[PDB]
């Protein structure tokens, strides 16, 4: 059972699109930070490890951030709006926060469209969707809209539905895609590709993205005394597994994203996304939308 | 049966906070007007029937609404951005447009909260509200929740669950309100209460709303050849029976709001909603969001 030891939630490191930082609680002074904050941020670790947070944000933003980052409801606020100054000029992002194990955690991705109207296409994708979904007449017909919603929302190459069975095998059940995809319907997989610990964690954190196979983990720095290995699991950044990036790799995919399907409080199965031949920054109005449908989808699995 | 003769669908008449157009396809030509133009829109009937919408729009706002009106994803287009173009003056509307019984209608809202970030409340009252309807285990449970919900984020009242029995009568089995409204809970009232014409049109539109039992009706004034009855089964703004605006007048209630519950493709159970003393002009994105969450009620009757 070697591959279900592999302690995936404390890899040191994340996936380099974004930035991670952990702050100090009632203060938001940064005691940890990804490496990869220069050509992301502006800044280098040194300038940033143990100073307040509110001396990167732009002043007329200052105040509902730090207040939002304090406030209990934390998980009902995401998305904040980060605002970063770095030298009289402004950069972007969606900043999605958490607590776990003790630690707030900031995670940092530049904002998308920002001339579209801010969270107009997540009002019709999820409306469309639930009405599509709502049409569908038993399982197979729900697992159908599903992955064409999905696939319709993301523009990715090949969306499935991937079923457990009892013993943790899966089975591709649903899919839809592109002609370039080949046709993965109907197969059957092993449990070990996708192990214990993992399917663990996705009981708990219903949403993974991987936007590129390719990429430098960025390690995330922390102040002396503030080493000890940073419990990622419900990081949109974690790094991924190794050996699961090596499986895209050789199954032919660039770029995935997962969520999790939840019954009777039990992992019954996947939205697997790929896409075969490029990257895929997936904008956080879209994936959300997706992991909405996904949690609606779950609530009907009683039903259908 | 004197109850279920009433045709409730064409009354002539709307409420008079929006206005009601007809435009012809494909030219847009104004057919039909509500008489209360002048106050909400700053232009007569006169100058309205006969013309082209295009005339009183704000140009850099034209071409999009025009191929929006004209679109077969009509439905799934709203709202509408409306800009009103009057004498150099711009005013701005949420255009709800629809086609039935082949006119084509659009009705237009005032905007709300223009400095609000759009559709960003929607997206946290949808979020929270699924997960909230997902926690509950067992019918009675959703009912609650639900009420709590919705009367969290409309500030009425009253919000209960109304369930329709066999014989169409009707049962109050879930209550959230204000403590200067009187409980209804366990209270079952005769079928008549709610017609069947009136619980037939409910199947077909699930969304109603009063935002003022006391109102002037606002006539729909039509070209020459264009004034038979207007079918508003669809309308938002539809005037209601004068028979339940006394039956809300009574019961102390000054404005109402309800959405249907379907269950199997029949009428199940209403939401229903009231101020016991003021008036409740709903914003958009809460109305919506709250007909939203119905549709998850209902999609969840099947399972719990
Ligand atoms: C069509 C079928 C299909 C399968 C089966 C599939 C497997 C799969 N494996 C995964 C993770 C994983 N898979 C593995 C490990 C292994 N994998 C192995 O084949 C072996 C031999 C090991 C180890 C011995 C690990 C460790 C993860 C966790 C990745 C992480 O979250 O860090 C994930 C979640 C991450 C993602 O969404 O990409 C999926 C979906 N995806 C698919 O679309
Ligand atoms: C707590 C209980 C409770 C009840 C029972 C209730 C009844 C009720 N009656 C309604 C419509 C109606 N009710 C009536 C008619 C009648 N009504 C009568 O008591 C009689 C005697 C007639 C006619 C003989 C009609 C015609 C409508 C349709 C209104 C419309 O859509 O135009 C509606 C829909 C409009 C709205 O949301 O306000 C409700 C909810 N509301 C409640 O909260």
């Amino acid at each position: 059972t070697n591959c279900d030891r592999e302690p995936i939630h404390i890899p040191g490191a994340i996936q380099p699109h974004g930035v991670l930082l952990v702050l100090s609680e009632p203060g938001l002074v940064l005691t940890h930070a990804s490496e990869n904050a220069p050509a992301v941020l502006g800044n280098s670790a040194e300038q940033l490890l143990g100073a307040p947070l509110g001396h990167f944000i732009e002043p007329s933003v200052r105040e509902p951030l730090e207040a939002d980052l304090r406030s209990a409801r934390l998980k009902q606020l995401n998305p904040l709006k980060v605002v970063w100054r770095v030298d009289g000029v402004d950069r972007f992002f969606d900043g999605i926060a958490h607590r776990h194990q003790g630690r707030l955690i900031l995670e940092l991705e530049p904002s998308s469209h920002r001339e579209a109207v801010p969270f107009l296409s997540f009002f019709h994708a999820v409306r469309d969707g639930l009405s599509r979904l709502r049409d569908a007449r038993d399982l197979q017909e729900l697992c159908e809209a599903v992955v064409q919603e999905v696939r319709g929302l993301t523009g990715f190459d090949r969306a499935i539905i991937y079923r457990f069975d009892a013993e943790w095998n899966g089975s591709v059940i649903a899919e839809a895609r592109d002609a370039r995809a080949d046709p993965y319907l109907g197969l059957h997989f092993p449990a070990s590709d996708i192990p214990r610990q993992a399917r663990e964690l996705y009981q708990l954190n219903w949403l993974r993205i991987i936007p590129t196979i390719d990429y430098q983990p960025a390690r995330v720095r922390a102040l002396p005394g503030h080493g000890e290995p940073l419990d990622l699991s419900f990081s949109v950044l974690r790094s991924v597994s190794p050996i699961h990036l090596e499986y895209l790799h050789n199954m032919g995919v660039q770029a995935s994203m997962s969520i999790s399907l939840m019954k009777d409080g039990k992992l019954w199965g996947l939205i697997s996304c790929h896409q075969v031949s490029g990257t895929r920054y997936v904008p956080y109005e879209v994936r959300t939308a997706c992991e909405f449908l996904g949690e609606v989808m779950s609530s009907l699995l009683a039903a259908k």
